[PDB]
């Protein structure tokens, strides 16, 4: 065990550096469901601001009652990838489902959104062709794009100028196939990225477009379709991928949408696709409940933008400086790294969960709380939370 | 568009090719007994349920009970507030039965896999790889600087010959990676010549264990544990969507120190949701279940034992050992297929493989066994395999 050992030290000294940096990353344990109020482990109730839950469904009755029923007729598991044995009808409804929901014409479903990014590019494109990305895209989409052989152009955040140049410079290179790719939000932003341009710049020059809508799908735009429909763009987007592990139940299983030929040519070659389980009956049940909830009603969206309406309005006239526009991520501007942490630990202090972010994960000095409104935060929770973050501030001397 | 046209004409190409995939659509539970959309029912031979928990009602039980106590989903990535304590309980117990210091829950192998490799191992270092490991564990390497060394199939010459060379070329540190299980082959991975080269050479090991948790070993804690090389496998990878339960799942287990890393730097772990509280129920559950009983372990291996009896006294050529996957060995496609169409005209749902799957001239049906089988139902199988094999003029 000399190597052995000398391996786990140079471990170790890696963990130690990481906990000097101060970015060492701490899992506090829920002892409850994934609501408004959480439990944790030291036995306090804390108001949960940082969860992915943007319509409450993580714990709605609703799903949890399609969980049982699809485990009672359609079992635990399937123990199969999808083509040998792993294929039932509820998950081919489910896809069905998930196309007319998003406006495409076919859906293929991942265990994540993760594996559906990374199962994507390297199918669809080989070196003859370009992939542009906006420079702030999820790391899922730079791991599927690392496993690609295309050209790589890099665009800088949100910036349609040096989009334009890459596509030239694309062009000039050769290119057969061109795919622009972006998330739809950008996450540590709460900004909703331009498609409108983006499709112009594509339609002009010749190019695919693809958007990770997994921030957004479930609450963007009239139905909840996603960003494409927010900016009314739905026909002109390619490809979308998203996940049901967000807005849309928030247990696991993401989904590539698009033109049937696509989709049916990631079934024959995806590789998460041919060497991963299908999806569990019991999501998959959950997740067609999940649509047809979401169609019943608009009232989880609305009750979502009130509250982010109201947060903002508080917390700008409080003094806070506050990201991005038209989403339910709202990050608190804190600059300092060190502030940032000391806000998340006195916000807890006051029974309220959130966490910070900084250097790399966002520029040197605009480090952030990355607070994230909920359809399941009543409209007292939501000022408790407001009002502890202004005393917070305040005993901060960052607000007056 | 020029790109549609593209798609298209490629997959018909595959059509052409003969290697289009189809999916059957299953009405009913994963179980011995499934229903297709055709409207028949037929006994299913190739999943991955080796136990047959897949529909056992213990699991099902455990998890409406994990929804009910735990909820639907997390919604979150394991470090902002997608953790339960349940999460840590499913991690220690895994620890515990894998014999490993810790443990690290990813929402499938396939990420465990991928996840691993460039977290721990960098341009200074050597990956050395089995040549017929599992895609999740080609596409880890992929991301991954590490130097890369093949040695074919389960050959220790060819190892030593590579940890040579990863040793000529300055590799810092070396990380020897296999399947516990070939699983086109039913056969167990060489682990005692491999931890003997890795202490020869100084390498560390790894082995993905997913076609072998939860039934290979005396309690079905692996191949690390069958070999009785515990102590010696620095990683292992898994799953619980075979043998555990089913539904979905990855790990990876290990020394403290190395889960601690990942679950610090690992992509798929920090970028992807925390695994659904009701298969992190349903996984507690089957850890007490199956050392609570060897029942299903049991009924697994006499349906194996009595399988292979029967089937090679009939003349068939069968691959592997000490596995569930029980490889029918017919060397050409055609036959294979043929074979296979066969038994489903019987009532036998099979799965054959050729080229590129598996090497050309052995192509093979790769028949997996289950405690789910009866023996009823085992006896009507292969009386099916029999038939179609004299049919077919393949035995006498
Ligand atoms: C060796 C090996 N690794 C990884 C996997 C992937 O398992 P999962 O379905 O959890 O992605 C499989 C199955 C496998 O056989």
């Amino acid at each position: 065990n000399i190597m052995s050992s000398a391996f786990y030290q140079q471990i170790q000294q890696q963990i130690e550096e990481v906990k000097a940096e101060g970015l060492y990353k701490s899992e506090r344990i829920i002892t409850s469901q994934q609501q408004a109020a959480v439990k944790i482990a030291s036995g306090e109730e804390v108001l949960n601001f940082c969860a992915n839950n943007y319509l409450g469904l993580a714990n709605h009755p609703a799903l949890i009652e399609a969980g049982k029923a699809g485990m009672d007729e359609h079992g635990f598991g399937m123990a199969s990838v999808r083509f040998i044995c792993g294929t039932q009808d509820i998950h081919k409804e489910l896809e069905q489902k998930l196309s007319t929901f998003l406006g495409k014409e076919d859906t293929i479903l991942y265990t994540s959104c993760f594996d559906a990014n990374a199962g994507l590019f390297e199918t669809i494109l080989d070196k003859e062709d370009a992939i542009i990305s906006d420079a702030l895209n999820h790391a899922s989409i730079i791991d599927g794009v690392r496993l690609c052989k295309a050209m790589r152009f890099r665009y800088s955040n949100n910036n349609m100028t040096e989009l334009e140049e890459q596509l030239i410079a694309a062009k000039d290179a050769g290119a057969r196939n061109i795919l622009i790719v972006t998330d739809g939000v950008f996450s540590m932003d709460g900004v909703v990225a331009n498609l409108p341009a983006i499709c112009d710049l594509a339609e002009k020059y010749g190019a695919l477009t693809m958007v990770d809508d997994s921030h957004a799908v479930g609450f963007m735009g009239k139905t909840g379709a996603g960003t494409h429909e927010y900016h009314d763009v739905v026909d002109r987007i390619d490809i979308i991928t998203g996940t049901l592990g967000k807005a849309m139940g928030g247990a696991s299983g993401g989904y590539t949408s698009g033109k049937k030929e696509v989709i049916e040519w990631l079934r024959q070659r995806s590789r998460p696709y041919l060497f991963s389980n299908s999806v569990a009956p019991a999501i998959v049940s959950a997740s067609i409940r999940v649509l047809d909830l979401l169609q019943e009603s608009g009232d989880l969206r609305d009750r979502l933008w009130e509250n982010a309406t109201h947060f903002r309005t508080r917390m700008s006239e409080a003094g806070f400086t506050l990201a991005g526009a038209d989403h339910a991520i709202i990050p608190i501007m804190l600059g300092d790294a060190k502030v940032a942490a000391e806000f998340a630990e006195r916000a807890l202090e006051k029974g309220i969960y959130v966490i910070g972010f900084s250097f790399p994960v966002v520029p040197k000095g605009q480090a952030r709380i990355r607070t994230q409104m909920s359809a399941a935060h009543s409209r007292e929770q939501l000022d408790k939370a407001i009002d502890a973050f202004i005393e917070v501030g305040r005993d901060m001397e960052i607000i007056k």
